[PDB]
């Protein structure tokens, strides 16, 4: 059933942990009270239960990790110095396809729903104006274009240091997230792009210039690739092959810089990424030339939110207490770390294949 481990180490993003807010390291103070709250609730549950109270009390710590490849690789070695971490779901499903059973997924995060995307079960249909993913994109434009983002204020949109709270409905927890496709130009260019989209003219559409993230990203590459393949039926095989033949039509850069590239007019991003991007930042995110606008074209199919995974030999009883400690901390509003990453709630995973793998595979098909 695995070994009881009296020391539990959470892997966290190195870049996040050393985050200096005025030379200070706030996140480090944030994670220590989280850890202190976690230890006390965990050991309370453990000692309250007859099956686990005779095991040693457990101490919790964190360790900084470079990136998610080191997290998954490190966990798969099943070394007690690193026991648990939370990873994007698509990347994890891809890892476990290669090397099945090597690590153990156990909990699912949830995030406050966007006011414009409260229902999971909207999928691509045909990319026309009655397509449910196009309808969500129109709702996003009402929020981001009609009431222009550049003029939002911290008080207007309830900025809390973390996110713009006015674009969220915390009463509804979303089981999922989506990517989205942005388009940018003056009036004539926007119309030309929508025409190429409606005419399913791939070559013209792609030649407007596509900004994308890394090849292994779900929400900045793969989910969009799926929509494009389904909309422009049989016109290219994969975005990587297409790029190979048309390298100047593609650039790896964040969508919020799209306004600064005169040569590019299409960009991939996570849905609603402006919601956690302060419009007053030095980089001037989402800014565009005077007579140009940036707007949403369509969003993607949905995939699960991030997943917490264990090295394989942590005792099963211990795993379940840790899972329930995350859930109760969030309920008691004692989770000071999660909300900073977008994790506003937690759920136990009862069936990985049904709840995570199948949901992801249907979205990229
Ligand atoms: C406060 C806050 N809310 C939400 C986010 C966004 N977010 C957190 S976890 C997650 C899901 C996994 O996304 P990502 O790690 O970018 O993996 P990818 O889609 O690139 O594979 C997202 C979109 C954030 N960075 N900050
Ligand atoms: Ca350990
Ligand atoms: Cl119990």
């Amino acid at each position: 059933q695995g070994q009881w481990d009296k020391s539990i180490t959470f892997g966290v993003s190195e870049a996040w942990l050393n985050k200096k807010k005025g030379g200070e390291k706030v996140n480090k103070e944030v994670i220590n009270t989280f850890l202190e709250n976690f230890k006390k609730e965990f050991n309370k549950l453990k000692n309250a239960n007859d099956k686990t109270k005779n095991f040693d009390d457990v101490d919790f710590k964190v360790t900084p990790i470079q990136d998610f490849t080191v997290l998954l690789n490190n966990l798969s070695t099943d070394n007690p110095e690193l026991d648990f971490g939370i990873n994007a779901s698509g990347k994890l499903v891809e890892f476990l396809k290669n090397n099945p059973g090597i690590i153990t997924p156990a909990l699912e995060t949830t995030t406050n729903s966007f006011v414009f995307d409260k229902e999971k079960d909207k999928f691509y249909v045909d990319g026309t104006d009655s397509d449910p993913l196009v309808k969500i994109a129109k709702e996003i434009n009402k929020i981001f274009v009609e009431t222009p983002y550049a003029s939002w204020t911290d008080e207007n949109h309830k900025w809390n240091g973390n996110v713009y709270q006015s674009v969220y409905d915390p009463t509804v927890q979303a089981n999922f997230y989506r990517g989205m496709i942005w388009i940018k130009g003056n009036d004539e260019t926007l119309a030309k792009i929508k025409k190429a989209w409606n005419d399913k003219d791939w070559n013209t559409f792609r030649n407007f210039g596509i900004l994308h993230g890394k090849d292994n990203s779900s929400s900045k590459f793969k989910l969009e690739e799926t929509i494009l393949k389904n909309h422009f039926q049989n016109k290219f095989t994969t975005l990587n092959e297409d790029r190979s033949a048309h390298p100047n039509a593609y650039k790896q850069k964040s969508a919020d810089t799209l306004g600064t590239l005169d040569d590019f007019h299409i960009a991939f991003s996570e849905e609603g990424s402006f919601a956690w991007t302060h419009n007053k930042s030095a980089t001037k995110p989402f800014e565009t030339k005077a007579n140009e606008k940036m707007e949403a074209l369509i969003v993607t199919n949905p995939i699960p939110y991030d997943v917490g995974v264990f090295r394989k030999s942590v005792n099963q009883l211990e795993q379940n207490l840790i899972v329930q400690t995350f859930i109760n901390l969030a309920k008691n509003k004692q989770d000071t770390y999660g909300p900073l990453l977008g994790y506003n709630g937690y759920k136990k995973i009862d069936n990985f294949q049904k709840e995570i793998v199948e949901v992801y595979e249907k979205a990229i098909k």
